[PDB]
C-alpha cells in the first residue's frame, strides 16, 4: 500500500532539484528510487555535488511500475535525459498507463524530445522556454508549479519545495502534504 | 583572491541543508570543500541520500583557512558534529581568527557543545530551541536567518536558500548575492 517514485539522475543534473524532491517525498512515506541513467556509479551533478544512486536505471526499470516519474533539471542533465532511449521507453509507458510525470526547470524539455504529453499546459525555467515551445506542441504557463492532466512541471531550483509538495499532494493527498510541510519552516 | 568555504558532512545530516548551500555558494564563485567527518567515504544522509565528500575532514583541516565554516542540520548529524573533537578544534580556531561560522536547523546545537559564540543572538529549528538554550548562554531569535557578529544561524530546510544567500552576501557582497539569486526563481 506504498506509493513508489522513480527519480532519474544523469550527469549534469541540478543537485538541489534532485535532493529536495527525494527528501520531501521520503518524508511523505513514498518509496523513492534514485536511478542512475548510466549505471550504479556515482553521478557528478551540475555544481559538482556527487550523489550515489540507489540503483541503475536498467535495474530500476524492472521493478516498476511507479506512481510518479521525476525528471530533475540542469541543462546538461536534461540534455542527457532527452537523448536517452531508455528514458523514452519509461516515459511512454508511464503516459500509457496514466501515471504521473513530474519535471522541473530544464527537465520538461525531455518531454518534448520524447513526444510526451503534447497539448498540455507546462512551465519551465524562463531560459528553457524557447526550447520547450519549438513547434507549439504545448501551451506555456508562468505559474511556479503547473499541473495539467498527468503532467506536472515547475520552474527552477527555488520552486523545488513547491514542486515536491505538489507531488506529495497528488500521490498521498493534501493532508499528508500539509503535515510534511510544517516541520520544513517554509515561508508560505 | 577566491573565498573558501568548509562544509562538514556527518552521517545523519539533513541532505537538503547540505546541498543547497554548497550549490549556491559554488554559483557565487566560492571554493567549497565538502569534508566528511569520518573520512573520504560516502555519507548516508538523514533521508538516505548518499553524498560523496570532496575530502576527509583531516585532509581538509590542513588546507585552511576558510572564510566560512558551515554546519548543516539533521538531528543525528548535529549530534555527531557536537561529539567530534576535530569539530571543536576547527570551530575554536575559526572563532579566534574572527571567521564566519554558519549553522542551520539543529546545526547550531554543535556551537553550544563546543562553547562557541556565547552571548550571541541565534536561531534554530523550533524543535531544537530547548537544547540550544540549556544554560542561557545565547539569546534566542525567531528570525528565519539570524546574524550576530561572526555567528550566522538559520531555522530549517525551508530556510536553506535564505541561509545560503546570507553567506554569499557576507563573503562576496550584496550585488553578487542578488545576481546569484535571480536565476533560482525564488519567490522573495
Amino acid at each position: 500500500a506504498s506509493k513508489r517514485a522513480l527519480v532519474i539522475l544523469a550527469k549534469g543534473a541540478e543537485e538541489m532539484e534532485t535532493v529536495i524532491p527525494v527528501d520531501v517525498m521520503r518524508r511523505a512515506g513514498i518509496k523513492v528510487t534514485v536511478a542512475g541513467l548510466a549505471g550504479k556509479d556515482p553521478v557528478q551533478c551540475s555544481r559538482d555535488v556527487v550523489i550515489c544512486p540507489d540503483a541503475s536505471l536498467e535495474d530500476a526499470k524492472k521493478e516498476g511500475p511507479y506512481d510518479v516519474v521525476v525528471l530533475p533539471g540542469g541543462n546538461l542533465g536534461a540534455q542527457n535525459l532527452s537523448e536517452s532511449a531508455a528514458v523514452k521507453e519509461i516515459l511512454k509507458e508511464q503516459e500509457n498507463r496514466k501515471g504521473l510525470i513530474a519535471a522541473i526547470c530544464a527537465g520538461p524539455t525531455a518531454l518534448l524530445a520524447h513526444e510526451i504529453g503534447f497539448g498540455s499546459k507546462v512551465t519551465t525555467h524562463p531560459l528553457a522556454k524557447d526550447k520547450m515551445m519549438n513547434g507549439g506542441h504545448y501551451t506555456y504557463s508562468e505559474n511556479r508549479v503547473e499541473k495539467d492532466g498527468l503532467i506536472l512541471t515547475s520552474r527552477g531550483p527555488g520552486t523545488s519545495f513547491e514542486f515536491a509538495l505538489a507531488i506529495v499532494e497528488a500521490l498521498n493527498g493534501k493532508e499528508v502534504a500539509a503535515q510534511v510541510k510544517a516541520p520544513l519552516v517554509l515561508k508560505d
